[PDB]
């Protein structure tokens, strides 16, 4: 609607220039305004093409959000590929370039999650997205447990509390979370308590000015801010189908592919921070830099809709047009930088890949090694501490600067 208002005001400016013609200064203004109007027509055309993209992207993202919350990386990718293949067969257009991990997420939220010790990874990104928006309460399956610290850090501001089903105080904690609307998390679900069945079903009664939910032989006022999370550490636990349908699954199980991606991201952040910053900025080229582009465009629109007869000041319009053109040129140069990313930054990722594959193999070896002897139990936190002390606080790299040599030393160590 703002764009169409701008089109109307550009038509008004066209009329103003044409009545000024009724003269070479007016001709120059006319041709500059014609070029700007051509740019506006292209800006409208791209969004008119993007209508189909938003339709298809909404379909695919909703299907990925409600469904596929329990599978691993390979299964999620296979399901997404099959859905996209059917969509292409059905002629419904959808933007293939975008990633589901980004369309449903916002940059500030992503930075908050990173500050919330989110283990940056495809699984963790998607699972955090599905935790942000939901209609049924989630069931976090985190055998490693990192989702627990993630939820504690993210939901500290709303004062989340720790409560287990085996606790006898679970009832009073749940009642408190209902009355004050405080978020709650349940860490043990294998011994499920059916008192949550009305709450999971969201059987609310809106009588008078109160929203009540029947718990036991009591009615408790539901608060909108209330949200309950349920966790189960054993990844081999089974649930009755009623629970399988009542809640949505969000598993944090660390498949070898997910662990390899996590280790690759960790080594890219620890070593050569320029490429990791650029890849984080790769969506800030379309983010922070495009944020400045949007700020410049909105300032231009503000100047163009508060003219009030700015006969004295006319260089502002041309200055804003030149600044917007420079921002667009910077964005195109950053698109070329993304091509260079697919040239060498992906080459950086593949050169760091064998190390990540070795790390995933090592953790697989440890978890399997748990078998030959009952004493040999190791957790993901142990391997992550090994990784951190290998990368950070390592004497074998104090006087070392060469990147390939650093990689060789870090692998051996």
């Amino acid at each position: 609607m703002h764009l169409n208002v701008g089109l109307r005001k550009i038509k008004e400016t066209v009329d103003q220039v044409e009545e000024l013609r009724r003269v070479n200064r007016s001709t120059a203004l006319l041709k500059s305004l014609s070029a700007e109007r051509e740019r506006w027509e292209k800006t409208s055309e791209t969004f008119k093409n993007q209508m189909s993209t938003i339709a298809g992207d909404c379909l695919l993202s909703a299907a990925f959000i409600a469904y596929a919350g329990y599978f691993d990386q390979q299964m999620r990718q296979n399901l997404f590929t099959t859905w996209s293949h059917h969509l292409q067969q059905a002629n419904i257009q959808f933007r293939t370039d975008i990633a589901r991990t980004e369309y449903l997420s916002n940059a500030d939220e992503r930075l908050r999650w990173q500050a919330s010790s989110l283990p940056a990874d495809d699984l963790c990104t998607e699972n955090a997205i599905m935790l942000k928006r939901f209609n049924r309460y989630p069931l976090i399956i985190d055998p490693s447990g990192q989702a627990t610290e993630f939820i504690m850090n993210e939901y500290k501001d709303r004062k989340i509390t720790r409560t287990s089903f085996l606790d006898d105080a679970f009832r009073k904690n749940l009642e408190s979370a209902l009355r004050f609307g405080n978020p709650l998390l349940v860490q043990d679900v294998e011994s499920y308590d059916p008192v949550l069945n009305p709450v999971l079903n969201r059987e609310v009664r809106r009588t008078g000015g109160r929203v009540l939910i029947t718990l036991g032989d009591q009615d408790i006022d539901l608060s909108p801010s209330f949200v309950i999370f349920l966790s189960t550490r054993d990844p081999t636990v089974e649930f009755p189908p009623d629970l399988c349908s009542r809640v949505t699954f969000v598993n944090f199980t660390v498949t070898r592919s997910s662990l390899q991606s996590q280790c690759l991201n960790e080594v890219l952040k620890a070593e050569r921070p320029d490429v990791d910053e650029k890849r984080s900025d790769l969506l800030k080229l379309q983010g922070e830099f495009q944020l400045r582009l949007r700020q410049l465009e909105k300032s231009l629109l503000q100047a163009l809709n508060e003219v009030k007869g700015r006969i004295l000041d006319d260089d502002t319009i041309i200055t804003t047009l030149e600044n917007l053109k420079r921002e667009a040129a910077e964005v195109t140069r950053k698109v070329e930088e993304t091509d260079i990313v697919m040239q060498e930054v992906e080459t950086v990722s593949q050169q760091y890949l064998p190390l990540s594959t070795a790390c995933s193999s090592i953790y697989f070896t440890m978890e399997s090694l748990k078998q030959i002897h009952f004493l040999y139990q190791y957790s993901l936190q142990f391997f992550l501490d090994i990784y951190h002390n290998v990368l950070y606080e390592n004497p074998n790299l104090k006087g070392v600067t060469d990147h390939t040599q650093r990689l060789s030393i870090i692998t051996k160590d």
